[PDB]
């Protein structure tokens, strides 16, 4: 049994992402499930899934393409007992490998403010922001993909 | 006697670009004025200003390079007698060639939302927002320069 990362449409790991959103968006932090589900999740969108067993997905992201070569890593989040492991780092280096693979030269993200020191590890850096949405604090951030 | 556009950070020019953001953002539309005055209004800083004479400039931009060959065009704003004729229009097609002239390859604005259709004319795209700063509606536009 090895851990292991699925990128795809399908029931299964779409299933697998919706859960993990609607645990920690929903359930754990009180978001709105009409806010959190959104026009974008269709049976087309692709999702990003790490697996420690096939019956055990613990962390997740969105594929969202922008036009001019841009990728954004949208809906991130990690199962509550598995936080603080790097997992969703690992996740997220494997995701910009896929995108780059499929000729997107930039990876970005529109992050929670507490969030940015996390991402400049990673090598993004702020770009505009911070301003508001939803009620708190966000920051717009991109990083060359290589 | 001909229209002429000017780019530089001396005293004089300096001086026009700074006249014009007090007469319509400060006075005109209440806006503070250590808020409409920043840090980056430095000697070394270059503004963008259109003049129908010598003694008459009439309308202003500020000229804000970024990282990544990004080339941001900020404070912008008209003589209240003149606008509505295409002239900052005119100006920003003249800031444009300029930027590309010196190795710059998108523009970018942070423009008021009511402002979104006369800069997607100008060929402008939103890539994020609506948000809120200051008090109001903001969104950010790029665009591709050729």
């Amino acid at each position: 049994n090895a851990m292991k990362i699925i990128f795809s449409a399908s029931p299964a790991n779409r299933a697998a992402a919706y859960a993990l959103r609607q645990a920690v968006f929903v359930e754990e932090r009180g978001i709105s499930a009409d806010v959190e589900f959104d026009v974008k999740d269709t049976d087309q969108c692709e999702y990003a899934v790490l697996y420690l067993q096939p019956d055990l997905p613990i962390t997740t992201l969105r594929l969202e393409p922008q036009a001019d070569h841009v990728m954004r890593f949208g809906r991130v989040c990690t199962r509550k007992a598995y936080r603080g492991h790097g997992w969703g780092r690992q996740l997220l280096t494997a995701a910009e490998e896929w995108a780059t693979q499929r000729g997107f030269t930039h990876g970005e993200i529109h992050g929670e403010l507490t969030a940015q020191r996390f991402y400049e590890l990673c090598g993004y850096r702020v770009t505009a922001g911070p301003y508001d949405e939803d009620g708190a604090p966000v920051v717009i951030m991109h990083k060359q993909l290589l």
